[PDB]
């Protein structure tokens, strides 16, 4: 598919630089009358195809040469796949206004300090409007698995856009602030031309359970526990922490946070008023072991089995302050992100060896998702009634599911646009269509440089998982064998090819050891001259 032409004056162009064919690094660029508005700037964490890499960024080459045009960066909420790449954007232009709610802006402040950046903040709350050049924005309360999420209406001259952010429709969130479906319904009456809609759970039928179903289950588990209780969850889910604390306090226990991410984030949550707990209900971690075990609940990180997490360390008998016993109850108040199963089940099995009881979502209602199920999205589609629909935040199977949901409410199929990263969507005179594609790749972060690591380097790293045998005589290897005498049978055969007189040395003994190995050992390490 070809690149798009110029954008008809007065129209609007929408393009994702990440987040559409995958879960992660969401970044969406809106173009209008030469100016730019960006909604979200997240990272993607690397998989097996990307060894040695730290982060994956949205493809910023597409704004690198027009950074002067960006009017603002607007942020739905504070999860890493929406804010993680902000330091790299601000390194390109440090004074881009950054718009968001108080809790969101607190997280990017802390993230941007790691890179020695001080953002220009414009702080925003639901119900408020702000102007950013040719763009105007209005913010709608969203309930999600993290406080202070916001959905965003963008008004230009081309019409009205609505971006949901990560959206869910819990009608009884513990914090009593459900998503503002009324307000978005009234905006639908106004006429919304384009709806950008979270697809994460679009293939799950029905309506998802309330986050408030978790509290009673945790209360039941703590009441029945004879010893200490340990609850692992995500530090960003303040309403989950609040329910753990409320259950523990209601049963005469005190609470302790374990792990830097948990300690830092609950500090922010307490300061901004999202977490309400009395100082006498908290114990410092280095003083929790002084009390009776049945008097403490520990709240930790490490739901994903990351080896340096607090719960991993505890499961191996290598936590400084805490030692686990068969009398402990461990609750994984979370779900298993795909690609982490081997690691999570390893921690569970180390805990089972010790004799501790482990409770996961598979056995009890200890976790709910933060994204709307298909039946909740239907409420959104009937409430907003968008003239056109673009699914975002999802892989193809999710984007397609969301497409059908919108179709089944009456959105014409020609008005349901599926635009992968790099595919533009033009909204012109009220009609919306796909207009062309540019290529987008994965920008890698590996330490202090970036951009010198690419397909060939990852290929070499993948090959090197069988070690390497290097010739340039002295034979050496590293990921190959523990037998020192294993190099010798190749030394004789190397000189033999060296009695040959007539870079061709490279392809000469590199081909000579390669035959010796794929014959003696039937291994295939990398051979380097
Ligand atoms: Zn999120
Ligand atoms: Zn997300």
């Amino acid at each position: 598919l070809p690149p798009p032409g110029p954008l008809t004056s007065g129209g609007l162009r929408v393009t994702a630089l990440g987040g559409i064919n995958e879960i992660g690094r969401n970044m969406t660029v809106f173009e209008h009358l030469g100016r730019l508005l960006i909604i979200d700037c997240g990272v993607l964490f690397p998989g097996h195809d990307e060894p040695g890499v730290d982060l994956i960024l949205p493809d910023m080459r597409h704004v690198e040469d027009r950074l002067d045009d960006i009017e603002a960066l607007v942020l739905t909420h504070g999860h890493e796949d929406h804010i993680g790449a902000i330091p790299f954007l601000l390194k390109l232009r440090p004074d881009i206004p950054v718009v968001g709610s108080k809790f969101t802006l607190a997280l990017v402040a802390e993230k941007c300090r790691e890179y020695r950046i001080t953002p220009v903040f414009v702080e925003v709350r639901e119900g408020q409007s702000t102007r950013h050049g040719v763009f105007e924005c209005e913010y709608f309360a969203v309930n999600h698995s993290t406080p202070d999420a916001l959905a965003i209406a963008v008004y230009t001259g081309a019409g009205t856009i609505l971006h949901t952010g990560d959206i869910k429709f819990d009608q009884l969130p513990p914090d009593g602030r459900p998503t503002d479906l009324p307000g978005m319904s009234r905006l639908g009456d106004t006429g919304v031309d384009l709806l950008l809609c979270d697809s994460t759970n679009a293939e799950i039928p029905g309506v998802g359970p309330s986050e408030s179903e978790v509290g009673p289950t945790l209360h039941r588990l703590i009441r029945g526990a004879d010893g200490r209780v340990i609850v692992a969850c995500f530090a960003s889910n303040v309403d989950r922490v609040q329910q753990i604390i409320d259950a523990a306090v209601a049963l005469g226990r005190r609470v302790s946070f374990v792990g830097r991410s948990m300690v830092r984030n609950m500090r922010v949550a307490r300061q901004l008023g999202f977490l309400r707990v009395a100082d006498s209900d908290l114990i410092d971690i280095a003083a929790a072991e002084t009390m009776a075990p049945d008097q403490v609940v520990l709240i930790t990180t490490g739901t994903q089995g990351e080896p340096m997490s607090a719960l991993s360390r505890m499961s191996r008998g290598e936590h400084r302050s805490i030692t686990l016993t068969a009398g402990d109850l461990i609750v994984l108040s979370s779900s298993l992100i795909p690609g982490n199963e081997e690691a999570v089940f390893g921690v569970i099995d180390a805990l089972s060896k010790i004799g501790a009881r482990v409770v996961t979502n598979a056995q009890a209602r200890v976790h709910v998702s933060g994204h709307a199920y298909a039946g909740e999205l239907l409420f959104l589609y009937n409430g907003v009634r968008p003239r056109n629909v673009m699914p975002v935040h999802g892989t193809w199977r999710m984007l397609r599911a969301n497409a059908k949901l919108a179709a089944s409410t009456g959105v014409p199929q020609e008005s349901i646009l599926l635009a992968e990263n790099g595919v533009s969507v033009d909204l012109v005179a009220g009609k919306a269509s796909i207009s062309g594609a540019v290529p987008v790749g994965k920008m890698f972060v590996d330490g202090l440089i970036a951009g010198d690591v690419g397909d060939i380097t990852l290929g070499e790293r993948l090959i090197l998982s069988s070690g390497f045998v290097a010739v340039t005589p002295h034979l050496h290897s590293r990921g190959f064998s523990e037998d020192p005498k294993a190099l010798e049978p190749a030394v004789r055969k190397v000189e033999a090819e060296l009695e040959s007189l007539v870079i061709r040395i490279a392809q000469g003994v590199r081909r000579t050891v390669g035959k010796w190995v794929g014959e003696t050992y039937r291994r295939q390490p990398m051979i380097v001259p």
